[PDB]
């Protein structure tokens, strides 16, 4: 928990580029406060010198001065507000952009334990609270502070004897504001966590909607959301209770100043040194000082909430991202990947998921990983992509350990068809050519799609390649969204290709056409196809059988089949 | 785009139950306004008496009554603020609950075109805007309104020769506030869509993270989020420009009243009967009225934003939900299902996916759907669940149409495991027994896992049945996720079981084991098995071969094999 001025010194490097746009705002605020103070001091001359027997010596030129002062105040307030809001908007943009670009680079080990709801709350709630507090509440806070300091200097100018009490009452209000702002920040952080839970529940509902319908998850989801929204309301209630018990207390404490000055001025031995105008302007200033104080202490809730959000985001932005310890970069790999004594236990587990693998993938060939449905088959594919780091043992690419290569230059050498195919809500062309859209002409996209037996059914759609695919490609069947992932992978010429259950959903002749396409196209590029259909693999250069997490049998189709090993029992039952 | 009072009169039925709090808050607010007005009026008695003609300076009671009046003001302010925030929190919570329970009732046809980011924005951002405006800004707006009304009353009580101008200028200030509130609402309703785009971009980055990593979608996603955040900040700056160009103008308009008052005092022949205290309390009243104008017109941004958000949510809450007509509840259906010339055209297409389907699924039988990847078979599975409505044709179920059956009593007769199956971020037991957590005991869940061959891996994890499966079950392999989905489907004893590729990602012998265990239930169950592995369904009661959109072949295994039809070719490719 950082104090509300510690957060600004933690934020200053972000604001520093725009400090030129803040000097004008500060000068405008100073002039605004001066104009308001001089306008309130204008009550002095129309009771002392203004009133006389048929006397309008100042009143003849008075209201025009009020209009001019009002115009000055208006333009200064406008420029101050707009420039402060511009700086706030730029800073909020920078924080939001950096936050998004940060969680976009965290390791997958982090994504496997955090619900989507909390991160979406980070993007769309905390940043929004910071923006709202620093655009709407900050201007009010700083302007009322300027007005208050102006009233202070004015009351000390006219009569110090009637304003020594403010020296004794400033510390009390400072302590009260500090001790209530701490509570505001704590409640705001708990409130942020509760919003995270709310959006997590909402996203679990939305993403798993069909199962909610089919299994009758009506009442349970409704009750869970009821409880979480109730917690949200209760924490908001605690914040409101703090605010509404801190406003009147401070207002009453600030009213001892007015009570004292009335008590002090009640002494005829003191009022002699002053006139009616000075006394009435002191009383008016003390009376009208309470309004800025009340407004500041009331708006202090939103400003403190924004400061809490900024503190949380700065803590998040200071986390550790994926280990990009790599130094060397490479353009195209020759196509050979080697394992050595590699073992790898998943984050937060006891038994290793691989005990020791000595797999060797030759350059420009294919290696297939058949085996049971619970062994390490997708784990190997994740490892050769550096999704997870090894525990011990060496994994090599082109004779140099896989940790020397930087992350970008490595994954730019591998194309993957995940068993859980995920497609973006965009046209078919942009799903096939996801990141390198500008580098691949529609001719290349069409060739890649025709390779993956997808152009046959794309033509049937409304706009051909231009059709929108839906939120997750739900507009297409599983065997039409597992042939766009294949097309996307085949579009690139990455020498290392992984087919993590490429044809799980396809029928037999469609996958036969796929296999023909790869056999006529992948004659030079290394592939790592993993599948339980032992007909997409009978042409592999070396079949590898992994069960329980350890390699058991390595060899060609013929050498394994006549060996009467585990592959023989796997093949004899198709 | 409705006005503020129209918004409240549209919202009043929601607010109606919570009227005691509103009434007591209103009474306390009137008392607070009277107390605050009475504090400014004390400036007259101390000048007509007291320091003016100090011969009666015996008046000493003023500080005591000031302190007492401020205590009363503080108490009334606290109770009014708290009992308005109670109604605000209750109403916002009810809006959240109604909105969540509403979108969870949308038909699937709506979910197949709307990105989840926008709906999460509706729940998270918009509702938060309503809550913030109605909690923080609303109390400020109403308090300043009360203070303004009190100051009008007091000044008109004192002297109307110097106050009839406020009759003239109130319409002008009202016109300005209305014509700036319209722009605030429009900008806010654009800002909601922009934030929806922000959160859609964020969500499409998170839940498609691996596709971002593999293909280098780093810079593309960075550009997209930069553009959307820039649009957001630009709209925010437009809002702030409107606010800070409407505030000083309205402030200056009110200044023409003060200048006129100061012009009236210059004329003695008419305004000779002004006491030295009456005039100086009218002037202080103008100043202390013009301050709340600034405060109210400044805080009007948040309040108008909240009203725009409440309007947007009220547009959602009266949209069309799922049809759900007919009130024929059924206890436990026999399971018989029949089609009659069914023709189905998907929402937004122009060629019928299904046409002229005659399908019978008699009780205690299994019907197998086979064909190319792209024919309509998952469509049939969706139709018998009533995810979509028939375009033209009759379904039947236990001797009656699916339309007459109410939806809640229809999905209880179907347990469906689909392709791309979803799992909830919760313990494995709470995933198997999803919505009936407190009906199926632990031994029943264990039996369900045992039937689906899932006990061999579910018993090796660290915590057994209680291990957290993570978001979408990413902590488990594809085969294990499929097995848990099967175990979830099998735990229910629903008459109809639909297996949309229930064994896509399982090795051959676990497929054999599951089918062997599933064969026990076929004595009473009525299952619809969709599968491309023809060895899975060689024992189907009747096999239905669905090509592009029409049932081509049907019969048993041997009848189709002897017929030398399309099934013969599909089987030769084994
Ligand atoms: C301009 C420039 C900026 C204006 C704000 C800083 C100057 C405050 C001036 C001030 O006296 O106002 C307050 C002090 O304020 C505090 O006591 C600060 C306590 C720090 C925690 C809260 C930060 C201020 C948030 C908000 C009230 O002081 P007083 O009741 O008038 O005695
Ligand atoms: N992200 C993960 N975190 C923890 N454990 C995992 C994870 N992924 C897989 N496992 C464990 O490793 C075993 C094998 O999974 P994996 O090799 O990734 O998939 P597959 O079995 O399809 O090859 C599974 O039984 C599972 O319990
Ligand atoms: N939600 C949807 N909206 C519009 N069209 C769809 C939707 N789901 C599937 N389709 C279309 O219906 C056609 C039939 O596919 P489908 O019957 O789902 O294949 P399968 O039954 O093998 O999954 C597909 O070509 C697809 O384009
Ligand atoms: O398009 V399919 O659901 O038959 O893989
Ligand atoms: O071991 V698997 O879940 O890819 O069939
Ligand atoms: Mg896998
Ligand atoms: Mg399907």
């Amino acid at each position: 928990d950082l104090s509300t001025w510690q957060t600004f010194r933690r934020l200053w490097p972000t604001i520093a580029p725009f400090k030129a746009g803040l000097i004008v705002a500060g000068v405008a605020l100073i002039l605004n406060a001066a104009s308001d103070t001089f306008m309130l001091s204008l009550l002095k001359p129309l009771l002392d010198d203004g009133f006389g027997k048929t006397d309008r010596s100042v009143l003849v030129w008075m209201p025009l001065v009020v209009i001019g002062l009002m115009i000055l105040r208006g333009i200064t307030s406008y420029v101050s507000s707009y420039c402060i809001s511009w700086v706030s908007g730029k800073v909020v943009m920078t924080m939001r952009r950096r936050l998004f670009g940060h969680m976009m680079g965290m390791p997958v080990s982090f994504f496997d334990k955090q619900s989507t709801g909390t991160l979406l709350s980070r993007i769309t709630y905390d940043s929004e609270q910071v923006a709202s507090s620093s655009s709407g509440a900050l201007i009010t806070v700083v302007r009322e502070g300027a007005s208050i300091i102006g009233l202070f200097i004015m009351m000390f100018y006219y009569s110090w004897q009637l304003s020594i009490i403010l020296i004794v009452l400033a510390p009390i209000v400072s302590i009260a504001i500090r001790v209530v702002s701490k509570r505001f920040r704590n409640i705001s952080k708990n409130m942020q966590n509760t919003m995270g839970q709310v959006t997590t529940s909402a996203e679990q509902m939305l993403k798993g909607h069909k199962e909610v319908l089919i299994f009758g998850g009506q009442e349970v989801e409704t009750k869970r959301f009821d409880k979480v929204s109730n917690r949200m309301r209760l924490q908001g209630m605690k914040m409101v209770s703090a605010s509404s018990i801190s406003d009147p207390i401070i207002q009453l404490i600030a009213s001892l100043a007015l009570a004292f000055v009335l008590y002090a001025a009640s002494f005829p031995s003191v009022m002699d040194s002053l006139t009616a105008g000075t006394i009435t302007v002191v009383f008016s200033s003390m009376i009208a000082l309470m309004r800025p104080l009340k407004s500041l202490t009331n708006v202090n809730a939103q400003f403190q909430r924004g400061m809490a959000a900024c503190q949380t985001l700065f803590t998040i932005l200071d986390s550790e991202q994926e280990k990009d310890e790599g130094k060397r970069v490479i353009e195209r790999a020759t196509g050979d990947v080697e394992f050595r004594n590699v073992t790898f236990t998943y984050p937060g587990r006891d038994v290793p998921a691989l005990r020791n693998i000595n797999l060797k993938i030759p350059a420009g060939k294919t290696v297939a990983l058949v085996g049971r449905s619970g062994s390490g088959k997708s784990t190997i594919a994740s490892l050769i992509t550096r999704f997870y780091d090894i525990d011990e043992g060496e994994i090599l690419m082109d004779g140099h350990d896989l940790r020397e290569y930087t992350l970008a230059s490595l994954r730019n050498q591998v194309a993957l068809v995940s068993q859980n195919v995920h497609l973006f809500n965009d046209t078919v062309a942009n799903n096939i050519a996801y990141a390198r859209t500008e580098q691949y002409s529609r001719e290349q996209i069409e060739e890649a799609a025709r390779m993956a037996y997808a152009m046959d059914f794309i033509n049937k759609m409304d706009n051909g390649l231009d059709t929108v695919i839906g939120e997750n490609g739900v507009l297409l069947s599983g065997g039409q969204r597992q042939r766009i992932a294949i097309a996307r992978a085949l579009l690139r010429d990455s020498p290392i290709l992984i087919l993590d259950e490429a044809t799980s959903a396809l029928d037999t002749e469609s996958e036969r056409a796929i296999q023909a396409a790869l056999d006529e196209l992948q004659k030079n590029r290394t592939s790592l196809v993993i599948a339980h259909r032992l007909s997409t693999i009978e042409k592999a250069d070396e079949i590898v059988v992994v069960e329980d997490g350890v390699i058991v049998e390595r060899g060609t189709h013929n050498d394994l089949l006549e060996h009467r090993g585990v592959y023989a029992q796997l093949h004899k039952m198709q």
